[PDB]
């Protein structure tokens, strides 16, 4: 029940080795009888016969690309960048899922801001109650000169991990590095990597998703991978993850604004290392999967609920509220699955693409006065 | 959507027609959000000043020596020499971009030695069932007194045709010429040229391919291109696509001086025909590319490594004991493709710029004796 890349590709190559574009539509036409992704729906005739004529090296990476979609019966998308430059040598094709995944029109493209105010979406203005409230912010980044986690051999994960070790030592915040890779000087006792698991630092054993073993994020685990943790805990930043970086701030607290400045100041440490991420002029931030590029920005409260989900008996209710105010609500759980009866929920924001980061900020806050003022309605 | 050369080469010009070193500077400074190419990472402040101290014409070249890598962010090098005098007129830019491809260190120069026995590197002597082997080999090569091909106008690619023409009927090996050249003799049709690519002798259309539209080698097309193919097929000479000249030699056999000699004896016939390849004192063989220079050659086997790729779920063991002894394992599709499930790989020397041809093959054959070994015992 394992669906490794270096495995499942051979499913698509002819007996010289060549990528099979008979036995790749032949896959795309079971699947129409079960989902389509958007790889199957804007793979084309015209899509085939313009690969069929790109280098050999580029067919192959081009079943690099969609083999997630191929392998994986639930994919919505479908599709996995090796390398930063895949989105321009690829973009007739991953052009059109881009832009209907993130439902962009006309001349739209990414901008940025970080300008966002403090003292400003200070979260007691809707509630005295939300004067300690977990906020929680991440963006994902790649590096310009390494192939994305899709395809980087051991070597290149262990390079990128010591390079990004050498950044943590040294870009003057203080904290401490922990390694999975055996060999490592900060490798991780067992013991300690799930304690940080349930600490819920930790990301978990990639291994375990078909999705990651089949487009090769999931590769020569679990070298190349750990976490840096900042003395505080405030701020962390995870190593060999999907992107190469997911770069993470959580503050205990009122301002939204507070943990976007915390984000930066970890961001711009990280920049001063004179390294580059990866980024589209049109499309934004480079990441493996198209679903995250733009800002790769995530950002949210953990809010209790106890009114809209019933005593977190009706997850479903919150998320219908949530929706109807451009908010996305995820349910936490009490331990060991049980009812969470003060309704804990990841509160974030959906935004069109396109949108900056200081925006986002404001739309969670702009959300959450309605979320707030309806929980405490009911 | 632009990619000929007469085209893009316009957007780094000035409202004069000069080149504009701002706008090149720019377009690399991009470029650093995506892919730094060798011909962005040494475009230094001291190249800049001496290129702006040349003559109008030898900006204009400089241009075009560069005006691949600005275009395609995919680039690695992103180098097109124009003519053989390129490596010695813009050395001060091209040596550092050589030497970090090649990883060149101190005062190596590229030898030459064809000197290569037949009846000694037969793979017999390793094991009798490699009677039947996949021996591939190719040479490039470009002329004294012609440019390279991303600077031949149509008329110098008819003559460069027509002279290699001469050569061909009267250089003692039995062969035919089939030329894409419109109103030439041995023209061939677009269904008789399409099933010389299907039995994998002609080499691709080159306008599918943006890099060569962007470096000139695709100019003209078809003009000046053909194919020359031994009676027994084991031989053939590609003129006029990205070099003048490539030599390609595939027999299935046991004797690596045998394909050696197959090679020798085209280059011995061309250069007896009064014809003097283009050589640089240091970096030996001048290729368009700087990534082909030194003997502009690559040869390989195809082996089966079933014990060491453990029926080929594990291409990196492989990978990394081909490595141990000095030679390269990849798949049987060229880069990026996968080991078959008989451990069937693509086996060539692993690179060390300078030596000659006549040691390289011999490092091949004893690798071949150790990695034999390797497999049989493990």
């Amino acid at each position: 029940k394992i669906f490794a890349k270096q495995d499942v590709r051979k499913l698509y190559l002819d007996e010289q080795g060549n990528v099979d574009f008979n036995k790749i539509q032949a896959r795309w036409d079971e699947l129409k009888n079960i989902k389509v992704s958007l790889a199957n729906k804007h793979y084309t005739q015209a899509v085939v016969e313009k690969v069929k004529t790109m280098s050999a090296e580029d067919q192959q990476r081009f079943l690099d690309i969609v083999i997630a979609g191929l392998t994986n019966d639930d994919s919505q998308v479908g599709i996995s960048a090796t390398r930063p430059e895949d989105y321009d040598v690829f973009l007739f094709y991953l052009e059109p899922i881009i832009r209907e995944y993130h439902k962009i029109e006309g001349e739209t493209k990414q901008e940025h801001d970080w300008n966002i105010p403090v003292g400003e979406y200070v979260l007691t203005k809707i509630d005295p109650a939300l004067e300690k409230v977990s906020m929680r912010a991440r963006v994902a980044r790649n590096v310009v000169g390494y192939n994305l986690p899709s395809s980087m051999d051991k070597d290149e994960r262990i390079k990128f991990e010591n390079q990004m070790v050498t950044v943590f030592e040294n870009f003057g915040i203080p904290g401490n590095y922990y390694s999975l890779t055996p060999g490592h000087k900060n490798f991780i006792s067992d013991q300690k990597a799930d304690e940080l698991r349930k600490r819920h630092f930790l990301f978990i054993d990639m291994t375990s998703d078909n999705h990651l073993m089949s487009n090769g994020v999931a590769s020569d685990w679990p070298f190349g991978r750990g976490i840096w943790i900042s003395q505080d805990e405030s701020k962390m930043v995870w190593v060999g993850e999907e992107d190469q970086l997911r770069i993470i701030s959580i503050v205990q607290g009122n301002d939204l604004g507070k943990v976007d400045q915390s984000l930066h100041e970890l961001l711009n440490g990280i920049e001063k290392s004179g390294l580059k991420f990866a980024e589209h002029p049109v499309y934004g931030i480079i990441t493996t999967c198209p679903t995250n590029m733009g800002t790769g920005k995530r950002q949210s409260i953990l809010g209790k609920f106890p009114n809209l989900s019933k005593a977190g008996t009706d997850e479903a209710n919150l998320k219908d509220k949530a929706k109807s105010i451009g908010l996305q609500a995820r349910g936490i759980g009490g331990e060991h699955s049980s009812v969470d009866q003060e309704g804990t929920a990841d509160i974030s924001p959906s935004a069109r693409f396109g949108v900056t980061e200081a925006i986002v900020t404001k739309r969670l806050f702009e959300g959450l006065i309605v979320l707030y003022q309806i929980e405490k309605t009911t």
